[PDB]
């Protein structure tokens, strides 16, 4: 299980040397009083680390040097308790690459109306303290998330925690590696992209291996390791009796063991396969992909590493109780006028986290790629609102298209449909949302997620400086059309 | 053994309907008198086709539509015999994608000083005829090659023939397809690129197949086919006797037959392999690659499809008597002050077209990629001037770096060097040319060619509208730096 | 007396994990053999530090992270001994801000013609090793200096040592701070600039203090410190006898002690004054400024902090045997047709490092700013070639104009001219060079230097990514005109 907990966020308080050493300790004590009570709230998925109050420029750059060196650091929260002049922060901000969150707050809620004096205004320079700081950010063209509100309020705490999840989701991508077993499906364009621009912009390291490398590991698996997987399969899934149905289960278990060993040996965070190139593999890898995705490993099919990396990062985001992130492909539509829906599924690989029922193992005739009927997990989709994202390469840059959707319970049964399925409504209308998905050039391979909001992906794209286009409920098609071309030039030369 | 005499070039003469029908037939007859004598000259590698003199705009667009419809047409040569207004050419030029050559010429060399009358100035309106025509090209931002001179002169004929060779080299790339057996070498950047923008800009269709697909073909080869290859090997090459050296020759022969069968079935023009992904292949492809390159198939190693496609197109260019094009890798330097050279070779694959002596088959221990000692062709390089080109992906666009070099004869013999090799001097100085190659970001995999001049690649880049940077003798390093940065923005927004 | 020696340069050797651990030790030992012999050469003004050969991406980023943290590191020298794939370097190059020098070299000069085998070719993969590396720089648009040649040759060593001096000149500016005593001269434009954009681009921290701050320190100077300065003055300079001339010497001595106390307390590297705002100061700072400039402190007059910072960095460059850097103001011309010259001087402040004769203390009536006759050093200019540079603010960016000049000996003496003076010829012609200086918008305050070449400032501007325009002998006025407009948009949008 790869779940975030080790990542820490560096809370940063600012001051200057042109102050008395007595009032600085009051700021240090108050900052401890804020960050410790912040750690008392269980909403934050990671710890906070208060660092000594900064007064000179050299201290600023010294702390930022340590922020980029420690891999356990995945973000910095900056808050000006008092007036800290910004020209001290220039050299420090010109070196850091960790995401920034600008917390605008004052520790005391109300104003002591009868006791506000000049010795208190000198301490609580909150209003005009970071306004000068935000100028230096807007000036340096630096990407950051701004959040305003009193730290005791819940709304600001939710915003800063969502930013924490995103600020570490990019880190599980700068460190990790994406593995390709076979190249892209031939003549497919949306799955292709510039592998170097991903390392330069997103940080996603990406490499390709021949599938025979996997075929070496799938056969060299011990026999008493697949039975410990079969007892787990029985405790959670499994089809009737010992027939040819269980032969595919043992084959999928042997592939699962090979994949876990391989991805562990090469520090992987996501992987992708191809269905027309898996020789010496006795069967198309199914169920094992769902087993690896159930932990956290992102996956894309047909060579699509775009979707694999997006699914991995967006799975690092949605990691808590309302979890549910899967690799999706919009498969078919339901064109009734009043209740037009869309049924999403794949040929085999759908993550069992968005499942509503008991994940049921099934095997069915599947001639795609020409092997033996592979196993798969079957379940109905989850209810409620969700998001459907897709990153696609635009030649000179990447763009992230995201559609907010409302998933609905399945009304009718499907006896002959072998793969797990979800039904949802694209907001606002199927016609508008789908014609906007087509205008933006969104790929067919998407990242379905019920655990996160559009706020998450918006902070992801803001932190990585890539184009984002959202398809909210207030979607006006013509204004979205203008938005596409106005964005096309901003991200082209500037970034 | 695919050659290029089938391609034809469409000669296009311009006039207008606002003229007498009598002098238009004089223009038609004069154009026939020029084009027939043009076909009589054997310097041109392809035929010319005179099409009826154009007078109206609809005729213009009709001819250009047939130019985009006929696959045998690979270029259009435009010449204004009389004043043809350009606004008729606007709709015709706004639809064609075939390369344009602007022939500026007068059918008669001298001026009839004693017989120049108004019926002759009205006929031979060449001087101010295409001056108006070139304006609509500069205006429409249309790429074309401009050539001025009398068609009887040899210099102009050399220029137009080089343009013909390039204009058919691009067609063997818009139609053909490049095949990849395995992806790129892991973590390598200069060999990687955007496969979609390559189809959009250059037209090179590109796809990837698993190496097991080739391992299927290598084993089902008939037996009486390998000895028919060994007799041809003996007629030209071959190593002593059957011990362990003749086994690898038959292994390479069955690989050659498998590659021929595969590449012919999928309309291929170039192919690329990888040394760390050759599962079920008993031996690294060597001699067979050189055998295919000797005919015309372009090749790149370690997944480099950039070099493979460039080698294929530049082999289509250099196709006649002074032939000599190979896939090269700058392997090692010779740093003596007065006679500093560079030794280029590969691990196995060097085309036997640049060979000077008899290609000698040799087998030597080669542990790269972990297979059985493969066979290879050994020979010394050719003398005289040559060029060394490389196309590389710059994120938003491709750029073509080309170095003019002077090859020198090999002074000493190399008993322990197993691969064929070439020695050359980069113009003007090794320091200047190599530091400019590094500034421009040229790949290590290059396309060495002795059959063509820099004019060829310059018309290639002019016709495809990609950045080209030359390393001529007139190389001033600081101006080259400024050239790189000034070019980065013209090809950035405009194209 | 602040010079350089503490700065260290990190030599960086590249390889990959996909190699045998035995042949990696050969590279480590060979790199030690190169860097130790490099430290044996006294041409290099700073030390070299070999760091373990890098094989994985994480080691790359670890080294670059520590390079930005250690303040003693002022540059990184990169050299690919073997083929190191570039995608490993992406995360490492995307974090460092230290200047890069790309050393292209092979440890052995000639080629072992009779002993070149695959076990030697696998070791010295230098030729095609860093070509792949330079591609990742061209791709990431990262600024760097490329140097090609064998490390035993002296010319390449001269290039790399000049880059070392420049790479540490920028560090004494990212850390240091510039002090202003009074603002700019009123209504003057060329001295003005954006104090924030200087910290963002050049790193120069800049702040202003009232002149009364200096007037407090000038009066509380101990008495037995100024006579201890007068004895040294006698050892080097001094005017006849104790009269009104020595009163100004004691005034300059107390000003010098006050400046020494002030600038050291606030980590200063340059300072600037103004002549129309010196309240409570009994005398305009003269001789004391020359005494501080003789050590290393940069200085600009009339509030010009551009010239002060430029003089400081350009003094850090020219610090060894051929020393000689001063603050200059193009003061008057000599308009004879064949020998048109320009006489450069100021009202008081000319550095005694460019002096040819014995610096003679003199006092003369000077009504500028309304104080008491200040002291000054008088001497004739130096011979040989020199450069005259000037950085100027262009609204959105800075540009660096530099004029190559040839200094000439003074033919006649000037009895009534009170300030030290230099005579030189602007290359190629005074008309061309001065009309190009006016076209480029060069300020009247310049940085005259005899210790450095144009190569130094060209690497300064290349490392800081600012526009540079040179006025060498190869000055073509029309080409310079086009160069200005082509640079304006490249440095306007891109950087
Ligand atoms: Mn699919
Ligand atoms: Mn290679
Ligand atoms: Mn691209
Ligand atoms: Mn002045």
């Amino acid at each position: 299980m790869i779940d975030l907990k080790q990542y820490e966020f560096w809370f940063l308080v600012g001051s200057q040397y042109l102050y008395g050493l007595e009032t600085l300790k009051k700021v240090e004590q108050q900052a401890s009083k804020i960050v410790d009570s912040l750690n008392d709230d269980p909403i934050f998925p990671s710890k906070i680390v208060l660092k000594p109050v900064l007064k000179s420029s050299s201290e600023i750059t010294e702390i930022f040097e340590k922020a980029n060196a420690d891999p356990k650091c995945a973000g910095v929260i900056v808050w000006m308790h008092t007036f800290s002049p910004s020209k001290m922060w220039i050299r420090g901000l010109s070196i850091n690459k960790k995401p920034l969150l600008h917390l605008h707050t004052q520790y005391n809620r109300e104003i002591p109306w009868d006791t506000i004096d000049m010795d208190y205004m000198n301490l609580n320079q909150s209003a005009h303290g970071d306004r000068e700081h935000g100028f230096i950010h807007a000036r340096m063209r630096l990407p950051r998330k701004v959040v305003v509100g009193h730290w005791e309020e819940k709304e600001v705490r939710e915003k800063i925690a969502k930013w924490m999840r995103v600020a570490c989701a990019i880190q599980d991508g700068r460190m990790g590696q994406i593995v390709r077993f076979g190249d892209n499906m031939r003549e497919v364009a949306s799955t292709e992209g510039d592998k170097v621009e991903a390392q330069i912009k997103l940080g996603w390291s990406i490499n390709t291996w021949g599938v025979g490398e996997l075929a070496e590991r799938v056969k060299a698996v011990p026999e008493r390791e697949v039975e410990e997987l079969l007892k787990e399969y029985r405790e959670k899934y499994i089809m009737p009796e010992d027939e040819y149905s269980l032969k595919a289960i043992r084959e999928q278990a042997k592939i699962e063991i090979a994949l876990r060993e391989f991805l562990a040996a090469a520090n992987a965070v996501g992987f992708t396969t191809t269905f027309e190139d898996l020789h010496d593999l006795p069967q198309l890898p199914g169920l094992a992909v769902q087993r690896l995705m159930e932990e956290g490993y992102g996956f894309g099919a047909e060579g699509d590493w775009k979707a694999a990396g997006l699914v991995r990062a967006i799975k690092v985001m949605g990691t808590s109780l309302p979890g549910g992130t899967s690799f999706m492909e919009d498969y078919t539509y339901h064109l009734t006028p009043g209740n037009e829906l869309v049924l999403g599924a794949h040929m085999l690989e759908v993550c069992p986290t968005i499942a509503k029922e008991k994940p049921r193992i099934e095997v069915h005739p599947l001639s795609i790629g020409g092997k033996a009927d592979p196993a798969r997990l079957v379940f109905d989709g989850q209810e409620g609102p969700a998001v459907n994202a897709s990153i696609v390469d635009m030649g000179n840059r990447f763009r992230l298209v995201v559609n907010k959707v409302l998933s609905v319970p399945i009304e009718r049964k499907m006896p002959k449909l072998p793969t797990a399925r979800v039904l949802w409504k694209p907001l606002p209308d199927f016609k508008r949302a789908t014609t906007a998905w087509i205008l933006a050039g969104g790929s067919h391979h998407t990242a379905f997620s019920t655990a996160i909001d559009v706020e998450y992906l918006i902070d992801w794209a803001e932190a990585l400086e890539i184009e984002y286009v959202v398809i909210d409920e207030n979607l006006d098609l013509e204004d979205f059309k203008k938005e596409l071309r106005w964005n096309e030039l901003y991200w082209g030369l500037l970034k």
